[PDB]
């Protein structure tokens, strides 16, 4: 897609831990966190966080059941987030970056944040970081 | 200040918990989290997070001892963050917003994220959210 407010949320697995990955669909910009468990509470909280930082209008996911819980629904309700029904793989890419930098850090969560840094700063010609900023700016002005 | 890469980090206290507050100095844009303890590990991790999301060049604080630990120093080293020596109160403002919305949520951390949302979206004429995006965009282009 190309629309400024569309985000993609999924959980992926590494080392028996779970990684919540949000992708800004138009930019390829990523926000990712290690969460203790794959619950609605964790997703609901992350949504709240994400919505305060970026203008989040619609959220897509590859696992619809992610968004069925009352907590998640409460977050989408309060932040004014609709579910994306317009989109009918960066978890592969992010895992590559985590694997390259894993030895550098003790905790997986630390390695994840390093991978988010690298991904968002690498120029492919802008970076994902510059792309998101320009996309939201030109949409605002 | 007015420089695009300057951030201000401090911890504040509510309900016997600690709130790490990052302010983007030029925009008034805020990133805040409840952390379990006021340690260097928490600060170091938050820095890593922040640096992956925004272009963080320099960090100021009102408590210099915040930045003395090896963990914090390791994060600033890896992300390429210098300490701000150019700047010689939104913790009052953020606390007002938390107090207004406190009843709405069970957990303080939830209330905090709601307060970050409100602060960043409220237009004062742009919002802090639009201000940061425009500041980083016009600096990039
Ligand atoms: C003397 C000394 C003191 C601290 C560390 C030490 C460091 C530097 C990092 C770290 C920080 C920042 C940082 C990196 C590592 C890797 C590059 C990016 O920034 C971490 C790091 O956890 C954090 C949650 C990010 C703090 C990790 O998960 O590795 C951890 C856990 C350490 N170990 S610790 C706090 O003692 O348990 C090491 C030595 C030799
Ligand atoms: C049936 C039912 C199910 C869930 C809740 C319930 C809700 C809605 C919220 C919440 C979520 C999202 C949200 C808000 C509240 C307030 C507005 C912003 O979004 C939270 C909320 O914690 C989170 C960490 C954000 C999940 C809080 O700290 O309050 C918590 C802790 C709940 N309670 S719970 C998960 O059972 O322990 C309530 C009812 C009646």
């Amino acid at each position: 897609d190309c629309s400024p407010g569309i985000w993609q949320l999924d959980c992926t697995h590494l080392e028996g831990k779970v990684i919540l990955v949000a992708v800004h669909v138009a930019s390829g910009y990523i926000e990712a966190e290690v969460i203790p468990a794959e619950t609605g509470q964790e997703t609901a909280y992350f949504l709240l966080k994400l919505a305060g930082r970026w203008p989040v209008k619609t959220v897509h996911t590859d696992n619809g059941s992610n968004f069925t819980s009352t907590t998640v629904k409460a977050a989408c309700w309060w932040a004014g987030i609709k579910q994306e029904f317009g989109i009918p793989s960066m978890n592969k890419e992010l895992k590559k970056i985590i694997g390259q930098v894993r030895d550098q850090a003790e905790h997986l969560k630390t390695a994840v944040q390093m991978a988010v840094f690298i991904h968002n700063k690498k120029r492919k010609g802008y970076s994902a970081g510059e792309r998101i900023v320009d996309i939201i700016a030109t949409d605002i002005q």
